[PDB]
């Protein structure tokens, strides 16, 4: 299915939050012409961020997906590449899933000011899906330079509310979209 | 694909919050291949939650869409199935649909609910949680929780549940009339 | 499955307070009977370019007004020069399939034309969310998207973006929004 690129819907541990494969990132990208429709959720399984409270610091971490100029996931990404593939051999290109570098340029007169906001999508998510357990997600397009990436999608996850009773970092699903490179 | 399953865009009262058809649920599910793109909004028209304030309790209610193995709406659902159907223009195909499995939330992504950290099942991923705004006013937050496959009622194969509520103190009564909310989810097929 | 858009890296193309004082980036993509949209706003000069608690009002309104063919009316805050389908071209002739449904989101009615037997939703034609200035989690603002709620220019359809904030900002910050995704039911 050339219209869906994903982690598979029920992944094994596939994502580094603190150490490699300590988390399960479920990410599906679906191509709707020139816009990608995405859904993302994160379950931290082991380690520092599996169960959080107010004494865990910092209260944010970053998950980078780094892509080359063919849209292939680079091995330095926090997301393990083993099962990152079209919905059904590692794929050879996925440029049409990549966030536009014209809409969302890599970092570099009022008419020369570059938007610092437009390459980010920021919202609350809710741990365990509970309305009284807000956290946040920041989706960032093409803001990384690591591994000489041509494209990137970064997920920053965190929280700010004071939690004295420890709770699993297990996020509600978040929908977003972005302008595709082609 | 690219078909829509919906309540019609201008439904008559079609949904139970407290009693049958005491509310207008507008819900459209549009298939974008492996994901469903959805928009939902609720106007409660009569009963306990039509007009809310800080003296209305509890401050949450639940609307269950329960589906069988063909993705057909079960009678126990809060939504009346009379006008829950595939789109035709601004209305519905006349005959009740026979199957809608491609519109169901995946039971692989969102399994039905059932100490080893390695076997932990995500409690978050089957829910989408956000503020909505009553009357579309920025100063009238409430909330929506969309839940996939979390019901057991009527031996459903699939479910979509909408929990609506609010937390802010409203001393003056206001209608429970939500801003539209967009979400997507992984489709069963 | 076409996209109607401002182009992804627009030149100043929008009036918040004065012509060309802002850059609105907006893409509408058709997915059958729903439009999938992404929007963001960079105010580049004037009252709302750098905001703080001493600026009032703390909301402003960007109207996209369309005629019966889905064509952008020049009265809109958005300049229509580069509002067109994604692809040297011609202004588009029709985009009704991209308009917000007037059955889902009807225009306001008069005392004359209001049916007292029907309760009309005031919320359903609005989408309301936070956006974040600079994409910083500690700089919330808000966006309100409104469908078909204008009467300006005898529009057949409209999409209105209200942007604002409520948090007290002592130190001034640029009104430069994170991107916001939404969808709506299309006219056809
Ligand atoms: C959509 C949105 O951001 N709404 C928020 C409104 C809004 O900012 C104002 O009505 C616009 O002027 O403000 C809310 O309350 C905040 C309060 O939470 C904060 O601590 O103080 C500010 C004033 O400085 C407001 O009083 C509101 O009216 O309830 C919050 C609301 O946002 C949310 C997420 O509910
Ligand atoms: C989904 C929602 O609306 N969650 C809100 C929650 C809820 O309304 C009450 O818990 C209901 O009782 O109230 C809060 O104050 C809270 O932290 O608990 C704020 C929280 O909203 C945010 C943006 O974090
Ligand atoms: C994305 C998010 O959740 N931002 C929240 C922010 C954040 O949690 C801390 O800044 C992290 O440390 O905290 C706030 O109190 C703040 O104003 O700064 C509330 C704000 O949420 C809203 C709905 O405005």
């Amino acid at each position: 299915d050339t219209r869906t690129l994903w982690t598979t819907p029920d992944p094994s541990p596939n994502c580094k939050v603190e150490t490699a494969r300590d988390s399960k990132l479920t990410l599906a990208l679906t191509k709707c012409g020139s816009q990608i429709l995405a859904t993302v959720s994160l379950l931290v399984v082991t380690g520092k961020y599996a169960i959080i409270s107010d004494t865990v610091n910092p209260k944010q971490f970053s998950i980078k997906l780094l892509f080359n100029d063919k849209g292939v996931l680079l091995s330095d990404s926090n997301l393990d590449g083993t099962y990152w593939n079209y919905r059904s051999t590692p794929y050879k290109e996925a440029v049409g899933f990549m966030p536009s570098t014209t809409a969302y340029p890599k970092p570099t007169d009022p008419d020369k000011k570059v938007s610092q906001g437009k390459n980010k999508i920021v919202s609350n998510i809710y741990l365990g899906g509970e309305v009284y357990q807000p956290g946040f997600i920041v989706v960032k397009f093409n803001q990384e330079t690591d591994a000489n990436c041509a494209y990137s999608i970064t997920f920053d996850f965190g929280w700010g509310k004071v939690y004295k009773d420890p709770i699993p970092y297990d996020t509600s699903s978040f929908t977003f979209s972005y302008i595709a490179q082609e």
